[PDB]
């Protein structure tokens, strides 16, 4: 019900690593990583671009595991 999750902020870029800037939390179904985990994924990288408005999934960040 009421889970969070991290939702692209802006365009991340294929193969650059994650700012604060670009994550925010938001209530979004499917879940995907929780909300929680932003101070985690800190200059950890993504796979793929990822679009504005996109949940982040844990299969889209290179080396998260929860």
């Amino acid at each position: 019900a009421n889970q969070a999750s991290v939702v692209a902020n802006q365009l991340i870029p294929i193969n650059t690593a994650l700012t604060l800037v670009m994550m925010r939390s938001e209530v979004v179904t499917p879940v995907g990583i929780p909300a929680e985990d932003i101070p985690r994924l800190v200059s950890m990288q993504v796979s793929r671009a990822v679009p504005l408005g996109t949940t982040l999934m844990p299969d889209m960040v290179k080396g998260y595991a929860a």
